[PDB]
């Protein structure tokens, strides 16, 4: 499973999922096409844990890094 | 890393993090020794991301399944 929906509906997301298929998701809306791509391509760096910034109306959270990987995200919807 | 703080003071961790070792950080008062050991044997399966339960004061959600391994885990207290 690449998306899974917690109770409050907030949104657990792999990396790998394609910024396409992302977009399509939220219902939102280079040198990436994948969300760990955005995500290394926004801090310029490989962020800890628990580093986050905001993207079309998103909060995009790091929660999950598995040596360089950015495995897991949360996603909550802002307001 | 084993374990981070969020932003709001909860706890993102990694589900080889010893039970003793836990209750130490929780501040906290078998069949298994570490924080994964114990939710597959809460569930008595492997859990789905997003699944939840309640021990010593504390919400546990598995927030990372690799696999069959639980992977990470997001804690916060109750009230
Ligand atoms: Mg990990
Ligand atoms: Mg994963
Ligand atoms: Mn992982």
């Amino acid at each position: 499973a690449l998306m899974v929906t917690r109770e409050d509906g907030s949104f657990l997301i792999d990396g790998t999922l394609p910024i396409e298929e992302l977009r399509e998701v939220l219902g939102a809306e280079n040198n990436y096409h994948t969300l760990a791509g955005m995500c290394i391509s926004y801090f310029g760096r490989i962020p800890h844990v628990g580093e986050y910034f905001d993207w079309a109306g998103w909060r995009i959270e790091i929660v999950d890094l598995d040596g360089a990987r950015i495995d897991k995200l949360l996603l909550q919807r802002l307001n």
